[PDB]
DNA sequence: GTCACCGAC
């Protein structure tokens, strides 16, 4: 997730 | 986080 907590996705 | 396979903590 994010950053933070990518995305989704990447 | 939750998947797509990557992201970039």
């Amino acid at each position: 997730t994010x950053p933070g907590v990518t995305x989704p996705g990447v």
